[PDB]
């Protein structure tokens, strides 16, 4: 069973995050740019997007806050949904972050 | 249990949509700027996205519509996806948008 | 039951795959400008959104996979999400990309 990551960050956390995760094993990532409302009226962030198999969802999480953790007011949000299919388009083998 | 909407709307609406939403207590969202194609072949659009508690969906799907429907093609779309993790980074609380 | 599909493919592949949607009857869709890291670190690719009714989900996937597939790495990838809610704004009928 597959997951999806959302992670809503500071736009220079990008770097810090993707390090972190690569040092346990998980590299594929989306990244997009897009505007941050709630806490002009809007700071600019990034979303970090990755599909994985559900056992390396928990780690994954913890690292992600640990890199971006600062105990004030911005830190950012992350987001699980269930994924039915993650599929590699080339060989139709599943899109697995964690491998 | 939380959940996600997504509502993809008119550039231009972006105002209306978000102080209808504050009127009920709902503030947090991320927005992104993608092409809408099917009804050059494509026009710009926004997509709001925000993560609340199920209770609070209804309501929010009311307000957008009330603010977006116009009678004609074009209005819109919202969809609702399942969330089965919502994290505040700063303490590890729920991230909820509707608080 | 309807269900999400996200398409992360190279941007010139946009064009291949919205005609090959379109003959099978599935022309809404949105389109988002993102960065791929994974296999400078990164590479422009766009990620295509689409929601469908659930019986429409598997033809979609095949053709997807019909234009994009190469053999080698870059191919891209394909998500299905669970979706609880597709609402078309302008008259709250179901929004159905295979209609």
């Amino acid at each position: 069973p597959m997951k999806k990551i959302e992670a809503i960050v500071k736009p220079f956390k990008l770097d810090d995050v993707r390090e972190a995760l690569t040092e346990i094993g998980i590299t594929g990532m989306t990244v997009s740019e897009v505007k941050g409302f709630g806490r002009v009226d809007f700071l600019p962030k990034i979303k970090i997007e990755l599909v994985l198999a559900d056992d390396a969802v928990e780690r994954a999480i913890d690292v992600i806050v640990e890199v971006a953790r600062s105990g004030k007011i911005g830190d950012g949000k992350i987001f699980v949904l269930p994924v039915e299919e993650a599929i590699r388009i080339r060989t139709g083998e599943r899109s697995d972050a964690a491998v």
